[PDB]
């Protein structure tokens, strides 16, 4: 998933 805040995948 893309993290709304950074932008990064987790």
């Amino acid at each position: 998933y893309y993290d709304p805040e950074t932008g990064t995948w987790y």
